[PDB]
DNA sequence: TTGGATGGTAGAG
DNA sequence: TAACGCTACCATCCAAC
């Protein structure tokens, strides 16, 4: 069982550095500007130079500019990053047929039949890094271990431009020593609940009553953590199948005017339908983000596919439903399609 | 004598 | 002053031959 994981370094920011080499080695911040006012929106990512000053994914641009006014702030050019991603993902395909594309910049390869051992796996990781750097001038981090979770943890430890093997002995050390927060899938909310059960390390999960852990974090996550801690997790590398395709836009001003909201919604539908690429959806959900950033959605599922024209009229009724059942003003509006034929 | 649809939550982007 | 995107999972529920 040998899994090689690839995660591209500071991805959007690094693509902008390849396009404009004068950027390299100084703070670069990639932003989602939203329209609302001067510099409204959020950071998508930033290069490591900018991160030293606290700028990173998620924070508002106005806050980034407070702690790092000097940097290059660039509008996110998603189309260009997807082009670069697709070419790299096709390079990776050449090293293994068992590949799992996990995100715009992540893929797992099952190389159990390609290499005899970790030493050979490591050499293959360098070949992959070299090839990607040659073809795309993009640095990446490679993580290598016995399963997906530890391969991803290996890349986290080695980031940026790194390569790391976590061998059987180091897996045992991490079960003992790794802060549970740093386990994939364990976020702030789950971690804090675990903090209450005395669980700080993966190994702590072995001594706890299974139903107290279940009653706290739910069946799936409890099973997940115990399996990892047991050194048994062995989930297969499988092709990811798109389940939903959606778009959400920020309105210039908050509104409850249907006619004022509709153009944004239709734009979201038009854009969603372009990305569907031959897929035919049987479900549609409208999403409204209210003034206080609560997320509200209403959907409808048909026994048959939804035509683009049908989506327009159905989305209107879903938005009328939200507007009738929630009095708060809408700030963001979007649509999602799912249950593809 | 359990299940698809429903809307909300949490997080490996 | 807080984007954009998408999966897995969770409760809840109104239907159950
Ligand atoms: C986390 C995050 C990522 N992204 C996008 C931009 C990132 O470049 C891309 C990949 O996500 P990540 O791999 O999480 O981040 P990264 O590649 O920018 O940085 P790192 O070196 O630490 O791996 O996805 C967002 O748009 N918003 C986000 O909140
Ligand atoms: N990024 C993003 C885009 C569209 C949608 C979400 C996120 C959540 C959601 C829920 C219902 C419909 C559409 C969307
Ligand atoms: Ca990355
Ligand atoms: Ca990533
Ligand atoms: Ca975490």
């Amino acid at each position: 069982g040998i899994v090689l994981f690839v995660d591209f370094d500071y991805f959007y920011a690094q693509v902008e550095e390849v396009l404009n080499p004068s950027l390299k080695g100084k703070p670069v911040v990639v932003c989602v500007f939203s329209g609302r006012f001067e510099d409204s929106g959020a950071v998508a990512t930033a290069n490591y130079e900018a991160r030293k000053f606290g700028v990173k994914a998620g924070i508002p641009i106005v806050e980034a500019k407070k702690i790092l006014p000097n940097a290059v702030y660039l509008p996110m050019r998603k189309e260009v990053y997807q082009q670069v991603s697709s070419r790299i993902m096709n390079l990776l395909r050449e090293y293994s047929e068992k590949i799992e594309i996990a995100s715009i910049d992540e893929a797992y390869l099952d190389i159990s039949d390609k290499v005899r051992d970790y030493r050979e796996a490591y050499n293959l990781g360098l070949e992959i890094k070299n090839k990607i750097l040659e073809k795309e001038k993009i640095t990446v981090t490679v993580g290598i271990s016995k399963n997906k979770v530890f391969a991803k943890i290996a890349a986290d430890m080695a980031k940026p431009n790194g390569i790391k093997v976590i061998d059987d002995e180091e897996v045992k050390r991490l079960i003992r020593e790794l802060d549970i927060a740093d386990v994939p899938g364990i976020g702030n909310i789950t971690a804090e609940k675990l903090k209450k059960l005395g669980i700080n390390k993966l190994v702590d999960t072995l001594s706890i009553e299974f139903d107290k852990l279940k009653g706290m974090i739910g069946e799936a996550k409890a099973k997940y953590l115990i399996s990892l801690a047991r050194d048994e997790y062995n989930e297969p590398i499988r092709t990811r199948v798109r389940k939903s395709i959606g778009r959400i836009v920020t309105m210039k001003r908050n509104s409850r005017n249907l006619e004022e909201i509709k153009p944004y919604l239709f734009r979201a539908i038009e854009e969603s339908y372009y990305k569907l690429d031959k897929r035919i959806p049987k479900a549609i959900h409208v999403v409204a983000v209210t003034e206080d950033l609560d997320i509200v959605s209403r959907g409808r599922t048909f026994p048959h596919g939804i035509s683009k024209e049908t989506a327009y009229s159905e989305s209107v009724k879903l938005l009328q439903k939200i507007l009738e059942e929630d009095e708060r003003k809408i700030r963001r509006i979007g649509v999602r399609f799912s249950k593809f034929i």
